[PDB]
């Protein structure tokens, strides 16, 4: 083992690793996204920036996994990252759901990990899922939900998507 | 009696102690629409801005008034503050036209211990009422007002509702 | 359910209003205190800052738990907020006293919702508890019991008692 | 008649005289107690301060009714000032239970002297007094009763009157 390891389980550092492929994935679905935005046929700047800081956000969540797995004395291993699931994302509004969804995935496989640190008696590693990742994700759940009921009202299409997107640009 | 105590009738200092606890209350219902307005389902910021506003003014008018009964000798005696009349306030108008409304029963309450004062030759007392309370009261309906007129001309629902929760924010 | 809502047990819910509720209560307990202390037969305001200054921390984790409800996705219910149990509070002793209990009251209701929360598996709830509310509240605890010695020893009356309000002032 | 009066009494102009003299006699009181807290005796230095404070201020509320008589077209007529009751004033306690029956006795007067100007349905006199002179004797009662109670606890003799006094001072 590493000189450093110490109460860190195979499952968590194996599960870490799965955290990392999953946050470059979602860092690569809001990549997909921001560009989508900057189509000269879809033009919603503001919508574009919003997916294109989660993309650097989710990217930077995988940064910090890596590094906690070297902190810890484990061993980064990478996957290949899975093509977005899609190419083209239809209005704000679907892309929004979309987002929803893809953090409330990201949130169950936070919590799952959460659990399997707290049944290894892990708590540097709870810790640091409840400081570094699960807040973050209750507050970007939080925010895509608000996003989503005002894009509703300013009426999901036409005018009020236009006027939504400046809000966000 | 307070040394302090000179020319203030009892009903003077139980009307105060009426109107403590209907600031109070009234404090109390804008919280509730404040944090209504900032549900993941309703997001309308400018309104939950500007009735967080609204519940801090009506609680510095209590601590006025708690600040002056002591002032003039008399005794503060607080009441339970009654649950808010709702749970959700339903549109940016319907909270509206309750907050006018409320505001509205306030200044009648407001006006009634004027009358109670004058009634007693308290002119310490009818000039705080016509100084503190009166004035920034009329103001406060008035500007209410306004804003339902304007809400209802942005249409007050869909992208209008949308538009003018912006002014207030 | 709200679109934002993930493992958020309606047990975590309700207890999570009934803490919105108790911290109105310590608020509108101190708010007496703070106003008892400015009396002008009382004329402590030392005392009378520190209970106003406690008034407004226990609305302000009110105001955080009704933001962390709708953050989950759960929805704020109000209570009727009672009356304090007294309207005159006696020495500054007898106030801090009453104090510590209320403040004893508060963390075990605090300590019974972190339990309840982690029993629910809810690891973003009893983060919230541990950093939000129970730290604060071990300081508030603490803070209140060397005040406690300290009026004690500078001898709970009299001249003592005017002096120790000058270090609260 | 002057060529600027307009709606003021011969009754409302005699009274404002009459609290010209009370004041000046108010001031001359504060005077004499500010100068016997200054003795070598005595040695009171923030006593003394704020008698001769409070003298600065009743002068100036006897300086303000006399431009008030010229502003209204009346005529000031001055009397003997009479001396002060006292000449050596006791204790500290004892020269601020003086100063509470001074300043409500001033009260009294300024309140028969608003109703004689509302009896008179003189509105520019209610206001001068509710604005210039009735709200700064409650405010001036308030502070000395908060003041005597002050000194009894901090135990009106010996070292909790010294303390008392570096307050003032």
């Amino acid at each position: 083992a590493s000189q450093v390891r110490q109460n860190y389980h195979e499952d968590c550092e194996a599960s870490i690793n799965k955290q990392i492929n999953m946050e470059l994935y979602a860092s690569y679905v809001y990549l997909s996204m921001a560009y989508y935005f900057e189509r000269d046929d879809v033009a919603l700047p503001g919508f574009a920036k919003f997916f294109k800081e989660s993309s650097d956000e989710e990217r930077e969540h995988a940064q910090t996994f890596m590094k906690y797995q070297n902190k810890r004395g484990g061993r980064i291993v990478l996957q290949q990252i899975a093509a977005p699931s899609m190419q083209e994302w239809g209005t704000g509004l679907e892309a929004l759901q979309a987002a929803l969804d893809l953090e409330k995935q990201v949130n169950q496989s936070l919590l799952e990990l959460h659990s399997t640190a707290s049944g290894n008696n892990d708590p540097h590693l709870t810790k640091l899922l409840e400081d570094e990742y699960l807040e973050e994700q209750v507050d970007s759940i939080k925010k895509i939900g608000d996003m989503i009921t005002k894009l509703k009202r300013a009426g999901p299409h036409g005018l009020g998507e236009y006027m939504f997107d400046k809000e966000l640009n």
